[PDB]
């Protein structure tokens, strides 16, 4: 794509490495590399760019174009109004800008939906989080899949020297003890997603705990002793509907359904919840 073809209206968000701006070509964004990009970044911006390229879902965000003849590097994709569901939710409240329970869960529908897709590919997202999805108009939901280290949740992200930054509070226990993410990890994400959704992102997960405590809590997973702790049903959230984010939180990778069952409970099942 024509670098020049790109007019530049303002700067959405950044990271250490990136910038997201809205460009008028007919709204984009657009992701460039910082002037101080290292030459490490450059590769990394190169291969999240073809990691994008087989992506392509309703649900999942579209990697309309690139400019990587010059530098910096840029990605062009969708412009999602709304921004980041995070924000979205964040600004809302519940129905007595409201939001309705219906939504939330044509909300999370659509997440599950795009991670359907990705599981189809064997793909492991492994930073799903509200965090890393994008509202557009009409309530579409579609989930990045590409990153940018914005300092608003660096608090998300557990950090060691020398290690990889890591999202402990989204991980499945199996994730946090090994290192060992799966689509299986991503449904425990998923169930944390949809904790958030339903508790309109007022919280952070496992809130009142630190870091080392929510990493010696998926040592009692492991345990199985029956000393582990779960987050708890939001106020929003119905019975019913909490035995599934349990379900996502199972000891055992096989007991958590597949995003084929999430998205049918979602989207049909719990159409005669409202
Ligand atoms: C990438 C993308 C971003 C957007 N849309 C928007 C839109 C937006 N604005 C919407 C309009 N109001 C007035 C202010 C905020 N603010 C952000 S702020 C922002 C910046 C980056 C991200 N997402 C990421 O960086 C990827 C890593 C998850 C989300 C929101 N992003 N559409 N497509």
């Amino acid at each position: 794509f024509p670098r020049s073809r790109l007019r530049f209206k303002e700067k959405l968000g950044e990271g250490q490495f990136g910038e997201v701006h809205l460009c008028e070509v007919l709204l984009v964004a657009v992701k460039i590399l910082r002037p101080d990009a290292t030459k490490n970044a450059r590769n990394d911006f190169l291969k999240e760019v073809k990691i994008m390229s087989r992506l392509k879902d309703p649900n999942i965000i579209r990697l309309l174009g690139v400019c990587v003849q010059d530098d910096p590097l840029c990605m062009i994709t969708d412009y999602m109004e709304n921004g980041d569901l995070n924000q979205f939710l964040s600004a809302h409240q519940l129905e007595d800008p409201t939001i309705s329970y219906p939504m939330l869960l044509h909300v999370a529908a659509q997440i599950a939906s795009g991670m359907r897709y990705l599981a189809t590919l064997n793909f492991v997202h492994r930073d799903l989080a509200t965090r890393n999805c994008l509202v557009g108009e009409n309530f579409t939901i579609k989930i990045a899949d590409f990153g940018m280290s914005r300092n608003l949740y660096a608090g998300d992200y557990y950090r060691v020297q020398g290690r990889a930054v890591l999202p402990i509070r989204w991980m499945a226990w199996e994730c946090i003890l090994m290192g060992k993410f799966t689509t299986a990890s991503d449904v425990w994400a998923f169930g944390v997603t949809l904790w958030e959704v339903l508790m309109l992102c007022r919280a952070q997960p496992f809130g009142q705990l630190t870091d080392e405590q929510v990493i010696e809590n998926a040592g009692e997973f492991f345990r199985d002793q029956g000393r582990q702790v779960y987050l708890s049903r939001p106020p929003a959230c119905p019975q019913g509907l909490y035995e599934l984010m349990l379900r996502c939180w199972s000891r055992e990778s096989e007991q958590r359904p597949p995003f084929s069952q999430l998205h049918r409970f979602l989207a049909e099942d719990a159409l005669n919840t409202v």
